[PDB]
């Protein structure tokens, strides 16, 4: 959770 918090939205720069 500490970098993908927004795992109930997915975006872009979240490109992993
Ligand atoms: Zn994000």
């Amino acid at each position: 959770d500490a970098e993908f918090r927004h795992d109930s939205g997915y975006e872009v720069h979240h490109q992993k």
